[PDB]
Order: structure tokens, then sequence, then C-alpha cells
């Protein structure tokens, strides 16, 4: 009576999934040497990775610290959604202020503020100077309280027209660069230069700690005005938007709308929602395992999809409600999907060495997730603790994010050696798998 | 000289088959929560339970205490057979007595009789009071004898005659409801309403505590008369029918034929003779594991088929005579017979997570049946003692059967979130399963 | 040039294989109870077994003690070859004359020998009586010496004629049978029967303990003229017909000519040898794991195939040379061209529980041998000492062989039960397996 | 657009490839007893081996007395570059003229030279006479400074025309072989016998070592002119041919170009260019694990393949990198393509036993490279030490290399036995395999 009506019965058991353990990339014709391979790439044209990496949005891995760390890095860390609104929102906000931050739109006092908000957004950014301007109408610049000022300062309480030096103060014009500045910064042997318009009206500042962190470190991820990039989480919820408007006016690069079963209606219709209140803003949507729910959140406008149900290392998902798919066929299933999209796939979760990140890489994600092997690295959220005669967080310490960075890296490079692989794009492309038995894995 | 001779030898080694741990359940499209989902499943029209799980017939599982806990829950008890004929029908109308059982087929005294069969009926059956007629040919109520009229007597051996109280009795017509009776309970001020007659004839008692308990188990699966379902083992044997009469007699709801081989001639023969005497009886006959025994025992007469051989956490069957199938397989081509009579199939053994029971349910059973994870739940049979510095059944101490329900049936709801299935007859149709390797499992 | 000259470069890992471990056994349809079940197998007209059992012919497993234990239980035990020829045939001869040995051609003494040659020859052959007869020529019979002659006598160096009473003996013809010899011993109270021609000249002897042992057995498995069947192990060397020769004059049931490869010219030739002089000689050859092998070694005329290469638990072949076959795989492949003849095989190594016997028989051997499961059996060879608290051979002690015969059967006739096997054939013939992953095994 | 733009993308999951633990060899007919087998094998004209063994390159594997040993043993050992290049070819040298050595071009001195020249001579090759001529012009034999001479010099420094015995010298032509050698040593009862021309100037010389090496060693693998064959690793690196240089000078029978991954253009132009500045050197190249690297590199000019990426013991490349092929299928890939040249591949890595080494050979590698199982051996480097009331190596202490190799053959010609396999060509073409689950391992 109707056509293949027992066709979903007889399919039961047909699909067949393969995880890290159950393959190897095959060698290939290489030309080209790891070291000039190159890593980095690309989620949108408002998303650039230098490395392929991203902290989770877990309380146990990502804060502000890791954040910067990250993106530092190359890579992008997620804020996690474990705080409230406010929370979260300062959270990013010292993730994009943390370097080039008050170039365009810079924080300042008066001289009758007293030095505690000195202090304050001194402590808040570590930014190491506040502008003073006469009044928040005008906005003319009268001085500056730096981190110097406070060495011979005692009681806080007091006002900052007290204990402001009159001193011949070196502004530079709006829109000096970074480089333009580091010169005017050598000149005249200052560590700060706040940026005025012709009236004398503060319009930013930049700093030699803005200068500093661009040569310490090169690969740092950025957004178009010189930023760290910054990610934070948000979950499909009655204030889901709420949470989003606040991340967006912290100015936030991405948010990732995580939700254990990313193929449901109600994760679609928040997609729809998001994507039209914001149209340029980037959605990262998950978690899906199939084809068909990559093209739906897709469909409803996601630019980012993330993979996987089951593999990561604390679910559950597969003991208690029998739910997963093996993460290489996973990554490989929603791939080939995002492909005709132009659309890339992050892998998330289940990744224990580098070579699992170089296979979840070679089966077509852009980009991978970790939580579980940076939860103990030093910038992740908690404090260090000494009991075993072992040092741990409060899981085992591993010392500075960029020593774990380091070795995933040059894992990867080595693996895109072997693949011939000059770029991402084309291990995604080319790379091959082959399978091989448990035994085949001893 | 015959076709096809070499058949049978050729196909020897042909069939695979699949266990729990070869697979995970494929996420799928959901519109629906968790909790909204529904986990009623129907055995048949006098069957049907509001979670699907049945605990086993074993010794060290079901007795009374657990089959009133579990049919509590929504699920169903077996009591088991290695007692006696007539301590087995007992255990079975302890059950059905549990609530609601004295509305329409009271027990009753004379106050003649001693204070003694007071005792006796109220701790049979845990109902705290006993009616009192004048004599037991006209069954005129007189009076009633309660738990708290107990409180003052010391020497039991006494005529109830002397004890009892003549006090203005509130009674009620034939036919009175639970809901009517817990208004005039509320009015009145009482715990017992007995039921009369125009003529003063006692009919029946409802209790304060008949009317508690639907409040306290709202998903008790009970029969038409708002009584607790209760199934019973049976084995096929010279004296299964004078065993079965007995079950009957104490109205049970359903029996289990159970044998280590279901397909067997003398099994099928039982059914028949069973099927014949009992037309509405449910019989559950078991245990088969393919399709071809499925089919001959519903052609048999059997309304449920149990299905595992091998699978059992105890059993040795694989191991000494080298027989089994494995359970999924198992379950799969047993439920692929079984639908098209519009037969369920019960999964007995080999469930270790609740993860392995959505799996089962997804192969097509319509329930589960479980031995050793209820082994050491509270209300399993056998003592409590510490011995370890443990608590432990004398097997560790599981607690409260229904905080183990609880988990099951928590582990099933999300794995009906994953596959989208809003009721159980959507999941057995519609879910898909992927095949993983060894490696997939770690 | 050459047809297919490529096609063994491109076999080479075609073939698959499956061991014990690989697979279950599939119930199917059952009139028949494991009690009612027939074990009888019958390796050639002149080796009928009554359980599918042999001892393996090596020097921690069967010796005499072994071999009549194994015959009595229904089975058959291989003399090993790790002694010299004249003990061999020795060993032969005491499992030959254990029971019903002498009575058509008996030992005897004159009165001139020795009591020493009579404690020998009672000793050799556990027989209680040794017949006297007047001279070597005649045999004319004038006596008897038994164990309760011994009692009295001290010194054994004496004359027969000093210590033989002169009584009346009771004699019986030639051809006096078991059953009427019981009658015959009943009737005169005696424990011992002469049987003599017309002339008084000694033809045979029974004993009451021929008479208790066909009692005490019923399972025995014996040759035509009632005595236990035994075999013996003999390798391929230029000596192997000198050793041959001595067993078959020694009355050995069948010999083993067993080697490492089977399948070499050696082996063949040396069958074909053997076939030759012996048209009627049990003949049983291994190893073997292949069909063609299987073929060869028929053909050269064996008439009963021995299979497993690498499957032995001690073996290292599989370490060492990289060498083997799975063992189920190798049964049913030697099975499949060893039917086409009508020859039964044996399967030789690898079982470690009764499960894995019935699945050997299933895939198409007539008979199991197995050398580590009876290695601690009390009458293996070898002493008991205790060492670490507990009783061992020198291995753990396992008691007597009856016990382990005793499970391994239990488990055949269950495995049988789910089979639907009313005897062997049927169960080669028609049993099915199910092929399982390592997570079906756990 | 473009014919099967897909096709990459669809064959990422598709090729399989087998280990060792994941078959084993099937027995075929055999004539051949294992002691008559033989184990010889080309890799060509001038590199022919008595065993099909060869030493790794590594700098806890093979030196100078590692070499020897294994070329002794009928096999080659490779000198690892993890020296300077002098060190290398020195190393080189010492294996080349442990034996025949100085018979065409024997080393000198004159009478005003050090008797510390002649303990340096003899020191560093191991040979206990040093010839002595006129001047370093006519070269013209005036005598010899031995062994025997040392004995009685207690200062070194001094002139050997002061400790020269003036002593009648016993001479032979040019061309005089060591048969020949052997009776003039033997006739005039000397040690040495040092070889001139018509005008009396040294030509070589010939040492009862030279003769006595030869008897105590006849399987030695040597080159035409009976000096034992060596190999010595060199890198890819712009260093390598001023290595190469230098290990060619020394006489050198083979380089190994080695790198991690073979497959990259700069191992083939380096093999290229080798090939073009010595047209007759023995190659191998490596390490490759594909057909299409196979041919690549012997279209460059190597002569030996060197086959595994990802088996050996110490290797990360899995883990790191994801990388690698199992070394079975590694091994049949790379011989089928060699095949179709005529060229010979080594299986280097990931053997444990001896079964595994059988099997590479069967998959079609001509011979084997080991380095774990020969780091342990006494002539591997480093040093002695007890330790844990163990002999250690600074790794187990395994003996002599004659101990481990004799195994290792021993189990070779049992596996050739059981294949039917009378020379490792038979092998390669003929043997078949069988693949086995991993319970078909235990
Ligand atoms: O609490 C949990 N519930 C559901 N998913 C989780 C939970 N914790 C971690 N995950 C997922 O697992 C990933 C961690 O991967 P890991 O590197 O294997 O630990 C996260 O990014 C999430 O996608
Ligand atoms: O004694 C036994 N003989 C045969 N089957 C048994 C025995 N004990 C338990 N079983 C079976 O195994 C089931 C228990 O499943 P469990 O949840 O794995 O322990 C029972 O319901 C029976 O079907
Ligand atoms: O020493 C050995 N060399 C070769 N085969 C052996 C040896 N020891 C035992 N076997 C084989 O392995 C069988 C023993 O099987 P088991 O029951 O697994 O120990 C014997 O009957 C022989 O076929
Ligand atoms: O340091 C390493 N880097 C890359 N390959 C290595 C290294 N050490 C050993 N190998 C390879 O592994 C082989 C040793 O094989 P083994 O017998 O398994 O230890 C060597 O001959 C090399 O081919």
């Amino acid at each position: 009576l109707y056509f293949q009506s027992n066709a979903m019965w007889e399919s039961k058991f047909v699909k067949e999934g393969l995880t890290f353990d159950d393959v190897l990339l095959v060698p290939a014709k290489s030309d080209v040497l790891p070291r000039e391979v190159s890593v980095k790439t690309v989620l949108s044209e408002s998303l650039q990775l230098n490395i392929p990496l991203i902290s989770a949005g877990m309380d146990t891995v990502t804060e502000a610290d890791m954040a910067i760390a990250m993106a530092r890095q190359g890579g992008l860390g997620i804020i996690h959604k474990n705080m409230s609104i406010e929370q979260q929102a300062e959270q990013v906000d010292k993730v994009k202020r943390s370097e080039s931050g008050v170039i365009s739109d810079p924080f300042f006092l008066t001289p009758e503020h007293q030095v505690y908000d000195a202090e304050h957004l001194m402590g808040k950014y570590r930014i190491s100077g506040v502008p003073v301007v006469n009044n928040l109408d005008e906005r003319k610049l009268v001085g500056i309280i730096t981190n110097r000022d406070m060495r011979f300062i005692q009681d806080y309480s007091i006002k900052i027209s007290d204990v402001m030096t009159k001193e011949q103060l070196i502004t530079a014009p709006v829109g000096t660069t970074l480089s333009e500045a580091e010169k005017i910064l050598q000149k005249y042997k200052i560590e700060k230069l706040p940026l005025v318009d012709n009236n004398g009206v503060l319009q930013g500042l930049i700093t030699i700690k803005d200068i500093e962190k661009v040569i310490e470190f090169p690969n740092s991820a950025k957004d178009k005005q010189g930023r760290l990039l910054v990610g934070a989480a948000v979950g499909v919820t009655a204030d889901a938007m709420t949470r989003i408007d606040a991340l967006v006016k912290a100015s936030v690069d991405a948010i990732v709308l995580d939700t254990a079963h990313g193929h449901s209606q109600g994760v679609i219709d928040k997609v729809k929602e998001v994507r039209a209140k914001y149209p340029s803003l980037n959605i990262i949507a998950g978690n899906v395992a199939t084809a068909e729910a990559t093209k739906a959140l897709i469909e409803a406008g996601a630019n980012v999809v993330k993979v996987g149900i089951g593999p990561g290392s604390i679910c559950t998902t597969r003991v208690v409600a029998g739910v997963g798919v093996p993460q290489l066929t996973a990554v490989y299933d929603c791939a080939t999907e995002a492909r005709k999209h132009g659309i890339p796939v992050i892998a998330d979760g289940g990744i224990k060495y580098s070579g699992d990140m170089v296979k979840a890489l070679a089966a077509g994600a852009h980009v991978v997730m970790l939580g579980s092997m940076f939860a103990g690295v030093a910038e992740s959220p908690g404090e260090t603790e000494i009991y075993q005669g072992r040092q741990f967080k409060v899981v085992p310490y591993k010392g500075p994010l960029a020593d774990t960075v380091h070795q995933l890296v040059g894992g990867l490079r080595a693996g895109m050696g072997y693949c011939g692989a000059q770029d991402l794009e084309f291990l995604r492309e080319n790379a091959q798998f082959i399978r091989m038995s448990g035994a085949g894995l001893l």
C-alpha cells in the first residue's frame, strides 16, 4: 500500500562508522617540508585562524585568560555560558581589549574621579594607563594616570585632580597606526600615546604593550582592527537572544549556539531567529552527526557547523542513551554535506593525541575543538595546588597553553608532510586513509 | 538426487549477529523533548505498562514485594516458580490485593473468630481493617476491626465479639468509586468505608490507602478494576496446568511459560494446551532467538514472545553448550517475524546500562526484562547485611527499586529525544543504528 | 605467456578463517531431550566409540591407565611413542587384556615356575589368577594360583608345585560366554573359570572381574571380542614399520601416524606403505589443515584424518613459524573434502571448554582429541604431590577422568538439544553457526 | 566540469590493510625438510646474503662489531650515520678489513716508524702482523712485526729498526689464494705470509686468521674478494654526497639513503644524483609504504627499496602524525610494484617474533631489517652493566648475535617447510595467508 513501507525496518543495521583508532593516513608524494606547510584556516571572512584549534566553551576550559592565550597562539577560545550574561560579556570585553583595545573607543576619567576608578580600569583590562579628560561632555584631554603614578599613591580614595601631575603630554592624531606609534614612542621615550583630534578631544590610546604583543605573538588571530578574536557559548533557551545581544554589544566575533542534539526544531528555529536579527554575526551551531542535520543547520543560517555526538571524553551519551556516531564517520558525513554549501565544520570531541587531530582535519573538518586536552593548562580556569607531590588544577597540570599547542601543531605539520599537503585545503580534499583491525592498532 | 542437498552444509558459517556493544543509535531530526516523550507500551489489551520494564521470574529477583514495587513504577513483576503452587498463588494474591483489592470481593470474619484471624488478614494483605459480618450465610455487616482496635488488645486469642466496639458505622453503596469514597472518607473523617447493599450485606471495602496509593504512584500499571498487574512463571512440566489453574484462580494477569529452549515440540504443545483451556489468558512464551521459533510459538497461541538464548549475565549456555545468538540480532530477527502477526517481543537478558535498553527497544522489542540489574534493589528477595563496611543482599545493595527505574527511564527518554521518537512505536519502526569496531567502543 | 601467471600472487590475502570464539551455534527446532540424545560415533567398523573423545598421544596425557579409563568411558586413548617399541606394545597389551583379555589366548605357568612368575603376570595385567598346566606342550590344566593363595605365601622364590593346592577345580567349555560364566560363577560360588577342551587342555580363562567391569562401565568402547579399544602413536621415521609391527602383534586397534606437517610426501609415502602391508589396520593420519591435504592422506590410504595445525595450546607453530589455520575453518574445510569419501575427521587441538567441543563436532568432525584438558586427571601419567596447599600432577589436579568426561558430555548433550540433533550425524549435517565480533564474545 | 572531480573525496575510506597479527600462513604440500631448505637471498649481483636479515642503521644497533657479526652469520649490517664522516668510513674500513683485508692492498711501515704505529694498525684492524718495507717508494719488504714481537717490547716509543728481528721470512707470490696459503702456512709452520712480486716489493699479506675465519663462519656474506659485506646509512642532506664519497672510497658495499618519508621530491632527486655519479653502487632507498612511492624510487635509480612507515617499535609516527600503513599490506603493495622491475624490497620495522619475519618474506620482501630485536645482543653498541641482578646494555642483554640469528633462522626454515618452499623465491611467489579475527589471535 505504501512504497517501500519496510525500507526503514530493513535498513536498521546497514550503516558502519569509523573512529580515530580504526584508521591511519596514507603517505603520498610530498614536495613540501613540515616547517614550510601552512596551518592557517578560514572559518569565514571575519574569522581567520592561524592554527586550526578552538578551545571548548566549558567552565573547566575557557574564560578570558584561556581565550587570550588561544588567540595569541592563532586559535580561538569560546567563553563558556556557566556565568551570568553581564559576566560573559565582560569576559568577552577583556579579550577584545587585551591589545589594540582602546585605539578607537577609549576609556577615560575626569579629575573628579577617585584613584579607585583608575585601579579598576587598569586591573580590569591590564592596560597601564588611564586617559583623563576635563569633562564627560567635551572630553578634552587634560592628562593621564599611569602604573608609575600609582607607585607613589598610598591612599586610593583621593580625587585624580590631586594626584595628577601636570606634565607636558605627547599626543598623536586620530588614525595613527601601531607602526607609526612605535616610532613616536621610541622617539620621545614614552610608553603611552593618547590620540586626539584637532580640538584636543581624546579619540584613543596606544600603548607600548599594543606594540610589544604584536612582536611577542606574531601568529595571533585578530579581527580587522587588530584585536584578538573571541567566541562565546549561548544555550538554546528563552533568554538566548538577551545573552547574544550583550555579547554582540561587547564585540564578540562568533557565538556558539550549543546543544546536545543540534538536529531539533528548537535549535533550527533559534538559528533562523538569530540569523535574521544579525545577518553578519558568525554563528557556530551544533552538535550534529549527520549529513541531514548539517544541511538543516546550514539552511537555518549557521555558517559553521559543529560536529560530534558521543565522542566527547566525559560524555555518557553512548552508555546512558545508547546514542552516537563514530567521530571520523560523523566528520566525513557532515563535511560531505557542508562542502556543497562552502560551509566549514568543527570536529568537536574525542581527540586524545595530535594524530587524531590530523585525522579529523583529513576527514574534512576545518578546525578541531579540544576540551580535555586543554583543561590542565595554566590558563584554564581553576586554582593550582600541590597534592601528591604533583601540581594540579582544582586534573594533572600541563603547563602553559603554548607548550601543548606547539606539540599539536608539530604533529599536524608532520602529518601534512607525509600526505604532501602544503595547506589544510589540500589535506581535506586529498588525504586518503587505510582501515585496520584492532591488531593493526597494537 | 536431492534439490540443493548441500545447501545446509554450505550455509553453516554464513549468518552474522550483533550485540549491544557492536552498535550505536543514530541521532535523527527531533521535535520532542525527553520529558514530553511517551514511554507507555501495550503488551495486550489486558496488559498495559507505563514503562517498558519487566522484572525477571528469578528467586533472587521477584516475589510479591518486588512485583508490587514494579507495578507501582508502571512495569510488571514476574513471580518466580521456585516455590510451591499454593505459595505462588498466594504471592499473586498479595500483589492483586495490595490496592483496590477488596472493593468487589472482600474478606470478612464473624464475631466468633479470634483476633488472630484479624491479625492474619491484616498482615497477609497489609490492609488495616477487617469487616465483620453476623454469619457466613447472610453476611450482614455488624462492624469492623481495625489496626487502631489492635492498639488496645493485648491477648489475640479472644473472640472478636468481645473486642468489637459497637459503634455507628458509615457505609456506602455497591459501585461507589474511589474518587467518591475519597469525599465520603474526607466528609465523615474516617479511614475505612465498607460497601453494602440494600439489605446490609457486605459487598466490599474501600480504605484511605486505596486512595492514597493512586496519588503516591500515578504511573502504576493496573488492571481494569484498579489492581496492580502481576505475572507468574510456570515451567513446562506435567504439573504446569495445575500450577496455571491456581494462578488464574488467584487472578494473575499473565503467565510466563519459561524454558531454556522455547523452540521445542514440548513447549509448543504446552502453549497450545494452555491457549485452548484459557482463550483470554496472557501467555508469554520463551525463550527463542530465531524468526522460525517466534512464528511457531505465536501460532501455538502465545501472545507475547520472550527473546534471548545465551545473553543472560549468569547463563553458561555459550561456554558450556556453545550455543547462543547475539542479543540485538535475536531481538531484531524475532521482531521481524512477530511484527507480521501484531505480536510484541520481550528482550530478555544481557542488559548492563540504560543505553542497552534503548538499543533493545530500538531493535524491535516492546519491553525489556532485567534480572541482574534488579537483584540488589531493596524490594528483591533476601536479607540485608553489612559485611565489608558495605550493605549487601544475601551482591551490592542498590537501594529502592524506584531509584534504579528512574535512571533507566531517564536514559530511555534521552535516547528517544535523540532519535526523534515521541513514543516507543516510532522508536521500533524508525530508529537506525550504525555499526562500529571494538575501537569504536573505546 | 602463462595462463593466470599472477593468480597465486593475487590470492595471497583472500582466505578468511574462524576459530571457536568467533561463533555460536544457532538454536533450531528440537523434539529431543539432552538425555535421550545419542553421543555414539563410528570411526570405522572396527572402531566404534560411545562418546566422541580421544585422549592425545602425549607423554603427559596417555599411557595404559589413561587408555583404560578412556575406553571405559566410551572413548579411545592413544598410547604415546616417547618410549621404546617393546614398552609401547606392552602398554597396548595391558589395555587389551584389562578385561576379557584371556578368554581365547590365556597366559599360563607350569608347576616348575616360581611364584615370582605368578606375581609378575598378576601385577602386569591386574588379573588375579594364573592358570597352571602340566607342561608347555600338552598344556593340560592341573590347577590355578590366585591372589588368595598369595595371602599365605611368604617367600615367592619357591616352585609353584610346592604352593599349589590340589583342589577340585570347576572348568567350563570353550565358547562359554560372559553371561553364561556369570551364572556358573554364581552357582558354584567361585571367582575364576578356566575354559578347557574335551581333552582337558586349557583354552582360556574368565574371571568375575571380566563380568563386573561390564556392569561397572556399561559405556565401554570395545572390540568384537569384548576387549577395550586402544590406539597408539607412531612417528614417520625409518623404524615406524618395526614399531607398527609390534603394535599390531599386540592387537592395537588403531595407529596414529602423527607428524607436525601431514601434507608432506614422506607422510603420504608412509601411509601408502602401511596401508599396503596392513589392508585392515585403522590408520589415523595427521596433522592437516586443508582440503587438499585431507584428500592426499585419504588417497594414500588413511581412514581417519586428524586436523589441526597451530591451534594446540602448547604449540609455538603460530608464533615461531607464522603458520596455522583457525581451527573451525580447518575442521570445516577438511570435513568438506572427507565427507565426499565417507571419511571421518578428528579435531585435534585448541579445545578449552565443552562448548568448543560442540562447535568442533558441529563444524564436521566426528571426534575431538584433547591433550591439555586431560593432563591433570588422576589417570594421566605422572605423580601426585602437594605443593601450594594444592594437589598437583608432576599442573592442577583434576580428579578422576570420569568427572571431566561427565561435564564434557553433559555440555555436548545440551548443545545437541539446542540444535535439535538426536545424533552426531544430524549435528554435523545440519547445525548452523552465527558469526560474532569480539564484543559479542564479552 | 572535471572528470570524476569527487573521486578523491569518495575514496577516502576505501583501503584496508593487514598487519602481522591479522594473518597466518597456510600449510601447503611439502617435499622438503626444514634443514635442506635454502635461506639465501640475492639483493643484487654484488650483494648476496646467506640469511635474509639486515641489522638496522641505528646507533643502538650497528657499528663495526655488529656489522662483522652479522656478515659472519650471512646477513648484512648497516653502520649508522650518528657519527662524523671519517668515523663512519673508518667503521666501514674495519668491517671490510676484518678478514682477507690486506691481501691486495696491504698496510705497511718503515723501520723508522715507532712501535706505536704497529700497535695502532694491529689494534685498529685486529690483524696481528704489520709488514715492514725499506721505504715508502720502493716498498721492498724487509720484515714483519707481529703480536709475538710485542710480548717482549716494553716501551713502544722506539724505532721499529731497533725491535725488528732480522730473521728468514717466508714469502709467497701475488695471486696466492687462501687455500694455497693454508698449505704454505702449514708447511713452514708460520702464521703470516707476506705476498711479494719478483722484485721483492710487498703486494699483500695473508694470515692464519684469514684462513681460520672461513672455517669458523662458513655462511659469511662476502664480496668477490672474500671480504665481509657491509652497508652504511646516509641522510638526505647537503653533505650526503661528501659522506657517500668517503664510504665508497672505504669500499662500502651498499648505502642506505634513509629518510622518514621516502616519497618526497628531495629523496628522489638525491637518488637520481647518487645513481648518476656511481652507476654500480648499491643504493637502498626508503622508507616507503606504497606502490607509487616504490615505482618512483626505482625509476630514480634505487636498486633496493626499503619498506615501512609507522610499524617501527619506537616510531611515534602513528600517534603523533596519524600516519602509517599496516606492515604486511605495505610490504605486499610495494613488492607488487617492485616485482615488475625485478627489484627486491626490505621489510623494515614491526618484527617481534620469527613468525613475523616468515610472514614479511611470504608477503614479498626479500629481506627483513631488525632494530629492536638486535639492540640487546652482545655486539650491539653500548656497555654491559649489572643492575637488577640482571645484565643490561646501557635494555635486556640477549647474549651473542649468533644465538638470536639461530632462533630466527630456525623459525624461518620451519615456516618454509610448512609452506613447501625450498627457497625464498618460491615462498614469495607461492605462499598463501588466511585472515583471522582478534579472537583467532588468542
Ligand atoms: O556535559 C556534557 N554534556 C554534553 N556534551 C559535553 C559535555 N561535556 C563535554 N561535552 C562535549 O564534548 C566536548 C569535549 O571533547 P573532549 O576533547 O573529548 O573532552 C565538548 O566540546 C562538548 O562538545
Ligand atoms: O539459571 C539460568 N538458566 C537459564 N537461563 C537463565 C538462568 N538465569 C537467568 N537466565 C536468563 O537470563 C535472564 C537474566 O538476564 P540478566 O539481566 O542478564 O541477568 C533471565 O530472565 C533468564 O532469561
Ligand atoms: O610438541 C608439540 N609439537 C607439535 N604439536 C603438538 C605438540 N604438543 C601438542 N601438540 C598438538 O596439540 C594437541 C593438543 O591439543 P590441546 O588440547 O590444545 O593441548 C596434540 O594432540 C597435538 O596435535
Ligand atoms: O627515530 C626514528 N624515527 C623514524 N624511524 C625510526 C626511528 N627509529 C627506528 N625507526 C624505524 O624503525 C625501524 C626499527 O624497527 P624495529 O625492529 O621495530 O625496532 C628502523 O630500521 C627504522 O626504519
